[PDB]
C-alpha cells in the first residue's frame, strides 16, 4: 500500500519491511559490482539525489561515507583473498 | 549490464551510481511511511515502539548476511537510519498533531 493507503502501524511496517529488504538487496549487489572492479566526487552526487529525495544532505552524506568506505576496505582485502 | 557482464570500471562506476540512487529513492520513500505512521501513534514517546525496533535490527543484519554482506556493520547502518527516522517523525508528529 502507499502511505497514504496505509490503515495502521501494520500496513506501515509491510512497506518499511520490502523497503528496507530491497536496500539490504541493493547494498548486496552493490558489493558484487566492487568485487567485479577488483569520497570527494561521490558525496555531493548523492547529497543531491538526498536533497532531492526530501532527505537531508548532510545525514545521507554520512551514510554514504559509511558505505563507501566500508565497500573500499573490502575491496582492498577481496583483492589480497584472491591475488 | 550484470557485474560479469561489465568490461571496465566505467560500467560498474555507472551501475554503482544507479545502485545509490536507487537506496537514496527508497530511503525517500521510506520517509513517507515514517510519517504516514505517526497518525497510528497516541504519543511523541511511543516513537518508536522500543520492542519493533528490538525484531527490526537482527532481521535487517539477517537479510544482510543472506545477501553477502557483514552483519555487525549493516545492522549499524540501520540502527543509524532507524534513529534518524525517529527523529524526523517525532518533528513530524509534533508540527502537525
Ligand atoms: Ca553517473
Amino acid at each position: 500500500k502507499t502511505p497514504e493507503d496505509c490503515t495502521g502501524l501494520a500496513d506501515i511496517r509491510e512497506a518499511i519491511d520490502r523497503i528496507d529488504l530491497d536496500i539490504v538487496q541493493a547494498l548486496g549487489r552493490r558489493m558484487d559490482y566492487v568485487k567485479a572492479a577488483s569520497v570527494a566526487a561521490m558525496l555531493p552526487e548523492r547529497a543531491r539525489w538526498a536533497e532531492e529525495n526530501g532527505l537531508d544532505a548532510p545525514f545521507v552524506e554520512g551514510l554514504f561515507a559509511q558505505i563507501i568506505h566500508w565497500y573500499t576496505a573490502e575491496q582492498i582485502k577481496y583483492w589480497r583473498q584472491t591475488r
